[PDB]
């Protein structure tokens, strides 16, 4: 139900602020209907974004019986930087362990440093009796206020 042209990302600047962000708000369908909320750190392989969850956590349970995914990422402090992007989709659940790999190193070298051989047992521990979860998006929406050419303003308020 959209997509304003005026404040849209490209395919390119989405692909940098996946890469570029730290943490989104994921949402999967609870047992009753109810939207699961959670804050994640990510993965990004193939331009995909994955998740790791333990098999048994809620977010498997709830993905296992209802494929169906949201993601949103979000920054800016100021009405004028606003930006984001928000997916709906489905996820598959991998356990294959090539993939759970990649998983561990990539969460590895976004969030901790480099990636060699001697950190091996440290994200094979990390992933261990986890899962792999594949965000495929079928609907996206993004916004950058920056393409609005307003003025700048500074953060104000009582939350400043």
């Amino acid at each position: 139900t959209k997509q304003r042209a005026d404040i849209v990302m490209s395919e390119a600047e989405i692909a940098d602020f996946v890469n570029s962000s730290r943490t989104g708000t994921l949402a999967t369908i609870g047992p009753d209907g109810q939207p699961h909320l959670t804050a994640m750190w990510y993965a990004v392989i193939d331009g995909e974004i994955w998740l790791e969850t333990k098999a048994k956590s809620q977010k498997a349970v709830n993905l296992r019986r209802d494929p169906r995914v949201s993601f949103l990422l979000e920054d800016g402090d100021t009405y004028d930087t606003l930006r984001g992007v928000s997916f709906e989709g489905v996820a598959e659940i991998v356990e294959e362990p090539e993939a759970l790999h990649r998983v561990g190193v990539s969460v590895w070298e976004r969030y901790t440093g480099p990636y060699t051989d001697e950190c091996k047992p440290m994200v094979d521990q990390m992933m261990n009796k986890r899962v792999g979860v594949r965000i495929v998006a079928r609907r996206t929406r993004s916004w950058d206020h920056r393409k609005l050419g307003l003025p700048h303003m500074s953060v104000g308020g009582s939350t400043a």
